């Protein structure tokens, strides 16, 4: 089944917990968002995974240059995978997987803004197994709705050999827009945050997940 | 106008951060909060090298990449002036983090890397956009990647679309030839200053180079 991330894109970890404490044992990946990252650095990532060491932890830290030393920070501080932005020479995507692989852990490239299919052909060639669809914030906030275009290059990147997350303002309603293709992971951030009740909200997202797949 | 000089403070901590500041902090015209320090520590950093050095410009190279007017205002009530997008997001972040910046009386540059396009270049000029940083990638440069003529012509092409361009990767002194004759708004060094035997004389040569270059 597609497992379910929650984003923690809050500015300061005590934020953070307020949703971890309702939530943590209702998810299979813990994100330390960007928006915590640059809040609070990477001791966000240190202290959530010795508070959730059996969770897969992820830093999205849309790593842009300098992969090796950036991917090495967040690996010193037990992250599990790292993102790398997809504008980012091939030579960072690369230096940041090999840095993961000496950690047991995993790298993957985040479509957020522009990118081409030519890029993403190196990642595959580079070793890149993940991949993040990434509807932006700010596109959303603008009026952009998921639509038939992301369906079918979220279906190109599948087939490519990618294991695909898909992510961005997702509620629980867009669901079945993803159904029949093998999605390894659907990030929630606000719609499990915010929701009157979390709990509820994540449980709703898995038994959609469970119903669907 | 002579190019300026920007320190990247490219630190996993303050401490390291500040072996370097209270050195150069008077040798150089913008104090840079590096991508890996705002990662390292958080918007602290910003906060705190305002702080010590708040007739300085003091940029947040934070790279934002979406979520614009929150990330932008993070750095901005941490009383950065600068602040960098990338320029692969998407056009609403790159306008969103610009909105909140003239709320602080300051400024965004987007940071160019990958495969950006010229029709990209005019969106952010008709956004409203004034700085970009031309930057040679680290990791390309460790792969053999060396400053040349398609970056020459490209600088060019960008400051005649009426942006002020920052020049920075890996420049040795050695560089700033390369560059004489254009307009350059900002030179970066990062590891040449930091890692010098002394990082003062580092910073000197700099200025003394690109006076001679731009006078
Ligand atoms: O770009 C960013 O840093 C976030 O907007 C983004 O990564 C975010 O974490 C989403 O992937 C999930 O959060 P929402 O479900 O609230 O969009
Ligand atoms: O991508 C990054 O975060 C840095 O590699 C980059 O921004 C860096 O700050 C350079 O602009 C200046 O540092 P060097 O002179 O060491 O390349
Ligand atoms: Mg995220
Ligand atoms: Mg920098």
């Amino acid at each position: 089944l597609p497992m379910l991330q929650v984003a923690l894109d809050n500015q300061t970890m005590d934020s953070a917990y307020e949703t971890t404490r309702l939530i943590a044992e209702e998810v299979d990946i813990i994100e330390v968002g960007t928006i915590l990252c640059v809040g609070e650095g990477v001791r966000a990532v240190r202290d959530l995974k010795a508070l959730y060491p059996h969770k897969i932890v992820l830093a999205d830290a849309k790593i842009a240059d300098a992969g090796k030393i950036l991917s090495r920070m967040c690996f010193e501080a037990n992250a599990d995978w790292v993102t790398v932005i997809c504008c980012a020479d091939i030579n960072t995507a690369k230096g940041a997987l090999d840095v993961a692989k000496e950690f047991n852990g995993d790298v993957q490239i985040e479509l957020t803004g522009y990118w081409t299919w030519e890029q993403a052909q190196q990642w595959r060639d580079a070793g890149i197994g993940q991949v993040v669809y990434h509807r932006s914030r700010d596109a959303q906030a603008a009026g952009v709705a998921w639509g038939e275009a992301d369906i079918t290059a979220i279906k190109r990147l599948s087939d490519m050999g990618f294991k695909v997350t898909v992510t961005g303002g997702l509620a629980l309603e867009d669901l079945p827009l993803f159904k029949g293709i093998p999605i390894h992971v659907f990030i929630a951030g606000r719609s499990i945050r915010d929701a009157a009740s979390p709990v509820e909200a994540a449980r709703q997202f898995k038994r959609s997940i469970a119903e669907l797949w």
